[PDB]
Parts: structure tokens; C-alpha cells; sequence
């Protein structure tokens, strides 16, 4: 199994990013994806989830109305577009996939984590 991060650098308050995460050997029954990110010394906090199931969303409040998360089925890679960025948002992504059955936690696998980079 691999979650291989893509898209990350530096960019102005105000512009426009897109992440990446192709995910290999996780099965598709319900599986759900997302992104995280860490700012230094601060603590991994959660950023928005797709459930692939479906394609239903979900955002932090931080990130609703700025961020859309998207998945491309048939290439298994999903996506984040972040666009009117702010410095806040500078941090480590990390990418994540899991699977939840009976409460049990099935599986869940991260990515190594992509820097992003907003300067003022």
C-alpha cells in the first residue's frame, strides 16, 4: 500500500494551491480519504474528508468556503484545491485513507506529509 502526496510550495496570501494523494492497494469498498496538516509545534489537526463510497464532503470550519476536496475514481487519487490562502495555512498535509466496519478501525494509512507555504 502506498498514499503518494503531490502539489505542495510556496505561494502569496490571496492565491491558489492544489494537492494530490494517488492511493495503490486500498481497497475501495467505503473507503474514505482526507488530508491533515501541522504547523510547527503545533498540534496534526484534521482539514477536510471525502468518503469514496459516494463522493459526500466534509470541511473543517477554518477551511468551509475556501477549500474543495475531489476524487478522481477511476486514477484513485483525490485532491484538495486551496484557494484564498492565508498565512494560517502554512503547514505540513499529510494525506490519510480508512476504513471504519462494525466501530472497528480497519485500516489507515498516511502519506510522508507535502509543505505548503503562504507568506504575507
Amino acid at each position: 500500500v502506498q498514499l503518494v502526496e503531490s502539489g505542495g510550495g510556496s505561494v502569496q496570501a490571496g492565491g491558489s494551491l492544489r494537492l494530490s494523494c494517488a492511493a495503490s492497494g486500498v481497497p475501495s469498498s467505503s473507503r474514505v480519504m482526507g488530508w491533515f496538516r501541522q504547523a510547527p509545534g503545533k498540534q496534526r489537526e484534521f482539514v477536510a474528508a471525502i468518503s469514496w463510497t459516494s463522493g459526500n464532503v466534509y470541511y473543517a470550519d477554518s477551511v468551509k468556503g475556501r477549500f474543495t476536496i475531489t476524487r478522481d475514481n477511476a486514477k484513485n487519487t483525490m485532491y484538495l484545491q486551496m484557494d484564498s490562502l492565508k498565512p494560517e495555512d502554512t503547514a505540513v498535509y499529510y494525506c490519510n485513507a480508512r476504513r471504519i466496519r462494525f466501530g472497528v478501525r480497519v485500516y489507515d494509512y498516511w502519506g510522508q506529509g507535502t509543505q505548503v507555504t503562504v507568506s504575507s
